[PDB]
């Protein structure tokens, strides 16, 4: 039944793992948890180990652990992260204090792609398509990303490409302020707080994504959140005034319309060589008003991925019951549903 565990100290944190888990080394950590890579001895799999950072320090922190357990306990998908393993040294729901997640070990980003390598557009065609298929897979769980960017992507030696979070701290005002690639790929509508958002704030990141993959430059590097306003108000245009109304903060909405009215700007003046249908398909994503983006699931089909583009390989999810994100439990209430999840998990199978 239950493996035996060992314990080690890494970077003052106590690790204990089971014994098929070898060689655990730290490669990164912050407020939510440690990560170490490590060799898993069972499967023949380089994978990456994180252990939480008191998961059930708070009511909110609790939720936060079930949460990101829960999603990568459902998320099954080639071009999405799953879970190899997930498990805790505590013996009976009494001693439940630690959680460990395991993952694929990610070695490069898409970041590192961009910056150390030249891109042909038949590259970018299939980064993009993998991330669009990706995606279609995630919405259709109604799971946003919120955090789409070149990091956040994880591409091997063939290009094949996973979307995960590396993320380990709090998303906090500061690390949103000033020139940093936290703000610069996204939407406009979640930088300034312009409505409820939704799904297609993750597309226009991709819009983002794959213009920089096309000039290996960033798209909207703003020194700030108004500076990049207006860095994406001028590619774009100001917005008419079908999209004002949909602004509900009635001071943001006021700031926009102090802005002088400018127009879209040609994209092939912009994105100069670009495929035209590359150039089309940026013309779709980046959209000011996120009802009129095109979705993930029509982008798919775009004459830009025909080469890729196959309606019978592009999966969605398993209905995903989110009915927990309602409710107000207390600390040992969400630990318990956490535990619960531990012990029920069931591994992958490997072909
Ligand atoms: C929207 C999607 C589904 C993409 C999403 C994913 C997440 N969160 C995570 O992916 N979390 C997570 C948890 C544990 C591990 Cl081990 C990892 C991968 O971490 C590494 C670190 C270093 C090298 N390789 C992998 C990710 N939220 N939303």
């Amino acid at each position: 039944e239950r493996p035996t565990f060992y314990r080690q100290e890494l970077n003052k944190t106590i690790w204990e793992v089971p014994e098929r888990y070898q060689n655990l080394s730290p490669v990164g950590s912050g407020a939510y948890g440690s990560v170490c890579a490590a060799f898993d001895t069972k499967t023949g799999l380089r994978v990456a180990v994180k252990k939480l950072s008191r998961p059930f320090q708070s009511i909110i922190h609790a939720k936060r652990t079930y949460r990101e357990l829960r999603l990568l306990k459902h998320m099954k998908h080639e071009n999405v992260i799953g879970l190899l393993d997930v498990f805790t040294p505590a013996r009976s729901l009494e001693e439940f204090n630690d959680v460990y997640l395991v993952t694929h070990l990610m070695g490069a980003d898409l970041n590192n792609i961009v910056k150390c390598q030249k891109l042909t557009d038949d590259h970018v065609q299939f980064l993009i398509y993998q991330i669009l298929r990706g995606l279609k897979y995630i919405h259709s769980a109604d799971i946003i990303h919120r955090d789409l960017k070149p990091s956040n992507l994880a591409v091997n030696e063939d290009c094949e490409l996973k979307i995960l979070d590396f993320g380990l701290a709090r998303h906090t005002d500061d690390e949103m302020t000033g020139y940093v690639a936290t703000r610069w790929y996204r939407a406009p509508e979640i930088m300034l707080n312009w409505m409820h958002y939704n799904q297609t704030v993750d597309i226009w990141s991709v819009g983002c994504i794959m213009a920089e993959l096309l000039t290996g430059r960033t798209l909207f590097p703003g020194t700030d959140h108004i500076d990049q306003l207006k860095l994406i108000l001028r590619l774009v245009g100001t917005p008419g005034a079908e999209l004002l109304k949909k602004i509900s903060s009635e001071s943001a909405r006021n700031y926009i319309q102090s802005l002088t009215q400018m127009p879209k700007m040609n994209f092939a003046n912009v994105f100069i060589g670009a495929n035209p249908l590359a150039v089309d398909l940026l013309e779709k994503m980046l959209v000011l008003d996120s009802d009129k983006r095109i979705t993930a699931a029509q982008a798919l089909a775009h004459a830009y991925f025909a080469q890729y583009h196959d309606p019978d390989d592009e999966p969605v999810a398993d209905p995903y019951d989110q009915s927990f994100e309602s409710r107000d439990l207390l600390i040992d209430e969400w630990k318990s549903l956490t535990y619960d999840e531990v012990i029920s998990f069931v591994p992958p199978p490997l072909d």
